[PDB]
């Protein structure tokens, strides 16, 4: 509650991240 729950999303972003590093490692193929 007030901005209480928004850690619950910081916990789960956290592997959102890891594939966005990647990501930019693929595109440089092309």
């Amino acid at each position: 509650s007030n901005k209480g729950a928004i850690i619950g999303l910081m916990v789960g972003g956290v592997v959102i991240a890891t594939v966005i590093v990647i990501t930019l490692v693929m595109l440089k193929k092309k």
